[PDB]
RNA sequence: GUGGCAACACUAUAAAUCAAAGCAAUUGGCAGCGAUAGAGAUGCGCGGUGGAAUAUGCUGUUUAAAUCGAAUUUACGCGCAAAAUCUUACCACUUUUU
């Protein structure tokens, strides 16, 4: 939970940096009330084993895998900072932790 | 040798061997020695087994092989959370390399 926690916080830092108005002077920001940090429970499944090597059918022990999940939400209107996001997650390597990413977006059709 | 009516009562050493025979406080194992605590620990209940058939495992018998270990509790739905060939180590036959 340590690594997924650091992953969630560092990508949250990246999002807030990525749309950050660093100076006033140009003034179309999206903190619209879609935005969340939804946490999630897991997939409860126990996988047990024989303790002993041979006869030993008394000898049971329970084992177990954990998957911890978060989803990170934002949206925006210009593409150059979206590319800053995708290249940002291209650079910073994260340990043991899967990144699956959903990018619903508008694109024009002939 | 003394006493007696005696059973024997004395007095009384040794020969010969052994390397310990012993003793007291313990520390542990016993209890067919009690007091206090705890366990469906019972007598308190329910449902089984052992009766029938099937599944399934084991012995024993035979077969060419029925591969091999598990053996009283704690082995017997055990290695096998899976054998139609393959898994598979066993046999029949035909080949292969040292």
């Amino acid at each position: 939970k340590r690594y997924v926690d650091m992953a969630c916080n560092t990508l949250g830092d990246i999002i807030i940096l990525a749309f950050a108005p660093k100076s006033y002077a140009a003034l179309n920001l999206a903190f619209g009330p879609e935005r969340r940090d939804v946490r999630l429970p897991w997939r409860r499944t126990r996988i047990t084993l024989i303790r002993g090597p041979h006869i030993d059918k008394t000898g049971m022990e329970q084992f177990e895998r954990r998957e911890y999940k978060s989803v990170l939400t934002a949206a925006t209107n210009c593409p150059q900072e979206l590319a800053r996001l995708l290249e940002a997650v291209k650079l910073y390597q994260f340990t043991g932790v899967q990144i699956k990413m959903q990018l619903a977006s508008a694109q024009r059709v002939d």
